[PDB]
């Protein structure tokens, strides 16, 4: 029996962690689950063979080599797209990397726009195909890394402030409009 309150799903003797609601890398699930935080190897176009439907956190993916973004000596990298780490599938990032840039242009909270735009710059680091896409995701970066520092270790001060009170921070969403709509022209 899950103690997930949102899943209670019955488990085995096999699980070390419950299959429906937590991620395969680190075998926590979240309390209020948002869908855009987490990856999940299903059929969609454009890779249509078998997937497990097995979950992960977008962050516990980016921060381990075995997902095929963050690049290795060990693993061939892809460029927009994820290994699932239960079957090895390939995925596509692009539906992630899209979600974390709308939730980011229409942030109110400092930490919000932080967070979602760097997952966003990890995500297609180093593109080929995807390379306009990303270099206005860059651009956006850049601006905004002027004003609070690295993204990922922004302060508690700076964190609780209004984007609308910074001084790059409708720039950047403007930017973020603009890098989501170069992706749907292109596919
Ligand atoms: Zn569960
Ligand atoms: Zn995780
Ligand atoms: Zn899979």
């Amino acid at each position: 029996i899950c103690q997930n309150l949102a899943c209670r799903a019955t488990l085995s003797l096999e699980d070390g962690y419950c299959k429906r609601c937590s991620c395969c890398i680190c075998h926590c699930y979240d309390e209020n689950k948002d869908p855009s935080l987490w990856l999940v190897c299903n059929s969609d176009p454009p890779y249509l063979s078998n997937s497990c439907g097995m979950s992960c956190h977008l962050k516990c993916a980016l921060k381990h080599e075995t997902a095929g973004i963050l690049k290795n000596g060990c693993y061939p990298k892809l460029d927009g797209s994820f290994y699932c780490v239960f079957c090895g599938k390939v995925n596509w990032l692009i539906g992630s990397w899209r979600k974390q840039l709308l939730i980011a242009k229409d942030a109110r909270r400092v930490d919000v726009l932080c967070d979602r735009l760097s997952l966003s710059h990890k995500m297609l680091k180093g593109t080929e195909h995807y390379k306009d896409m990303q270099n206005i995701v860059n651009t956006a970066v850049k601006k905004l890394k002027k004003e609070v520092g690295p993204l990922d270790k922004v302060s508690a001060v700076m964190a609780r402030g209004i984007v609308n009170r910074l001084n790059c921070g409708t720039e950047v969403q403007k930017l973020c409009v603009s890098a989501v709509e170069a992706a749907d022209s292109m596919l």
